[PDB]
């Protein structure tokens, strides 16, 4: 298991434009397109994104050359944030895919608002920093995800994902 077939699981394939669980226009393999409720300027994020003309549809290559540049903005966010970056330094392989995971779908500015979780991560209190991890709207919104993302840092193996 590594992280691109970890998120793959998580979020999915779909190959035309569609809302997120929290209702936002996405496409391919969670990539948001706009937090706008306007489906075309979703259609248009996109197209720009892809550099075609799409018409709200896209290939599995295109999906996958999107999820390629995600992941690997998810990792630079996390390495360029003051807040993250020793975190990121400190963990084990799986746990850093379990970090990558939550800026992936949270955004670099959200998981860097896990304070005390953070904290207890570097200090690998791992029982303890499941606890504070659970207590979120994150939790609450995408439970089985969460959990799934939550007993990979507990664990520090893939069985979640097995
Ligand atoms: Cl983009
Ligand atoms: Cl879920």
């Amino acid at each position: 298991m590594n992280i691109f077939e970890m998120l793959r699981i998580d979020e999915g394939l779909r190959l035309k434009i569609y809302k997120d669980t929290e209702g936002y226009y996405t496409i391919g393999i969670g990539h948001l397109l706009t937090k706008s409720p306007s489906l075309n300027a979703a259609k248009s994020e996109l197209d720009k994104a892809i550099g075609r003309n799409t018409n709200g549809v896209i290939t599995k290559d295109e999906a996958e050359k999107l999820f390629n540049q995600d992941v690997d903005a998810a990792v630079r966010g996390i390495l360029r944030n003051a807040k993250l970056k020793p975190v990121y330094d400190s963990l084990d392989a799986v746990r850093r895919a379990a970090l990558i995971n939550m800026v992936f779908q949270m955004g670099e500015t959200g998981v860097a608002g896990f304070t005390n979780s953070l904290r207890m991560l570097q200090q690998k209190r791992w029982d303890e920093a499941a606890v504070n991890l659970a207590k979120s709207r994150w939790y609450n919104q995408t439970p089985n995800r969460a959990k799934r993302v939550i007993t990979t840092f507990r664990t520090g193996t893939w069985d979640a994902y097995k």
